[PDB]
């Protein structure tokens, strides 16, 4: 498939049951996400770590993940419209990134994506 | 008219036998053109603008070009690029850039000017500019 997304989307981390609003950049490779109180951790050995999203003040959505400028990167399902994707992601500590998702050209590639830039949120919201 | 362009592709400044790689970037509204040798000066009252690709590294292909406005430091012009088969006029900021990175990013605006679709898993799928 090859579906057209625009400059900015609505994203949902599957599981965690969160809309971010995700910017589209084709100019950057990887992915990021804002987070904030990363915790890094050992669980049975294997390398994890703990994050809410920025937007998430409330604590209310703590994220586990075990671990796939030097940013702890994790996979997480994101959907997007109605395409649901594996995606690497780097947990950055920032917060002054507008856009809480920044989907770079590999995830693109990932998504089957043609991004137009004249076209902003035509994918509606997620519905994976 | 949507034509559909990759990540990277060639483009030409109309008049000038120069291959540029552009970096067809969405996470950015303006274009940038890597300049080399910028010297600003008054034509007719006017201010314009003398440069040479960051390529031209020789001075083969001098570019006197009326400047549009300044923006917030760099020089911005406004410059006829053809990629693929599409000409069009694309407002550039002029930038001291290592001629290492991409001589010719293009932005969200420029690429809706070319009706572009970006598709991130394609590299100069509109082969040499032929316009």
């Amino acid at each position: 498939e090859k579906t057209v997304y625009g400059l900015n989307e609505y994203a949902a981390l599957d599981g965690i049951n969160l809309e971010v609003a995700a910017k589209l950049d084709t100019g950057a490779k990887t992915a990021s996400l804002s987070a904030r109180d990363i915790k890094r951790f050992k669980r049975n050995g294997e390398s994890w770590v703990r994050f809410y999203l920025a937007i998430d003040a409330a604590h209310s959505h703590p994220i586990e993940r075990p671990l796939a400028t030097a940013r702890p990167v994790i996979e997480l399902d994101i959907c997007m419209g109605s395409a649901m994707r594996s995606i690497e992601v780097n947990l950055t500590d920032r917060s002054a990134f507008q856009y809480p998702l920044l989907i770079g050209s590999e995830a693109l590639k990932r998504f089957d994506a043609l991004v137009d830039p004249s076209l902003k949120y035509a994918a509606g919201k997620p519905a994976c």
